[PDB]
DNA sequence: CACAG
């Protein structure tokens, strides 16, 4: 997953009210910018600064690659010297309540800010121009600096989306590969979304929700340990690689908010606000002994799925 | 160049 910084001085209304960024593919005298050729680099569940007027005022999710696209009308005079060839993306905007004047903590990201095509100059001033890439160490900073609910817009939510666009291929190549038979290439997309006989093999050794106790099928999801994504075809059929769980918690479970331990005890991320289990009333301690089978799964989630700092 | 200054 990559950040990005986008300025918005002169059009953040309309783009913020029309949910999208918008740049021209080229500079006024047809030449080549690198701020707008970053627009064609901008993938689904990128993170994105929005400033303007000196603040940052949304942590937003691209939700599309750049498509062509013609300059919005709704720019008038504010947009007057830009080619109406552009690059558009659907940006997803989180407004935050704590909108951070960078200027205010230039001495905090200096030493994060990069080399070339810096979104700041060394006096915390902005320099003019679009869109900028923001490198993991300077947002980690930029995070800290806006609190919480910039958190809460990447771990477990912007970050999944590239998750997704990895299964969604993969789905694609099974349903292309000569190797496997037809019945085959059907079991293995239903597994991805708990259907077929992975559901019906992993109710042949789980039968309840580990941590609320919920024995109704029609409450529980069939969830992967080892993700569907990274699992052998095997692996994705394989009853002894699944848990039921009540919705909340296959939430908490598939994001890495929570695993366990081979002797059932619960393991709560660091990412995991503790406010979320008192809300939803799970306690923490011991939710039965997995199998062997089931420990080898279990394993590769808390080595990989579970976040850690 | 150039969606900040
Ligand atoms: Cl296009």
């Amino acid at each position: 997953m990559n950040y990005w910084w986008v300025s918005q001085k002169q059009t953040f209304k309309q783009e913020f009210e029309g949910g999208y960024m918008w740049s021209p593919k080229e500079n006024k005298n047809g030449t080549q910018s690198h701020y707008y050729n970053n627009m064609t680099l901008v993938q689904p569940g990128d993170v994105v600064f929005s400033f303007a007027n000196g603040l940052i005022l949304s942590v937003g999710i691209a939700r599309s690659h750049a498509y062509s696209y013609n300059k919005p009308t709704e720019f008038g005079v504010a947009g007057a010297d830009w080619a109406n060839d552009g690059w558009k993306i659907d940006l997803e905007y989180h407004l935050v309540e704590n909108k951070i004047r960078p200027k205010a903590h230039i001495d905090f990201i200096r030493p994060y800010l990069p080399q070339k095509y810096s979104p700041l100059q060394d006096n915390g001033n902005g320099n003019q121009a679009y869109l900028f890439s923001v490198p993991h160490e300077l947002a980690s900073k930029v995070v800290e600096l806006i609190g919480s609910e910039a958190e809460e817009v990447i771990f477990g939510f912007a970050d999944t989306t590239e998750i997704t666009t990895t299964a969604d291929a993969i789905e694609c190549q099974i349903s292309n590969d000569a190797s496997i038979d037809e019945t085959e290439k059907h079991q293995l997309v239903k597994s991805r979304r708990g259907q077929g006989i992975f559901r019906s093999r992993l109710e042949q050794v789980e039968s309840r929700c580990r941590v609320t106790g919920v024995q109704l099928k029609n409450h529980l999801i069939a969830s992967h340990i080892k993700p569907w994504a990274v699992s052998n075809n095997q692996e994705r059929l394989d009853g002894h690689n699944g848990l039921l769980l009540a919705p909340h918690v296959d939430h908490l479970f598939d994001k890495g908010f929570i695993s366990f331990e081979d002797n059932g005890e619960m393991i709560v991320s660091e990412k995991l606000n503790l406010d979320v289990l008192k809300a939803w009333s799970i306690s923490q301690g011991n939710y039965g002994y997995f199998s062997k089978q089931q420990q080898e799964y279990m394993c590769y989630h808390r080595e990989n799925v579970f976040k850690k700092l």
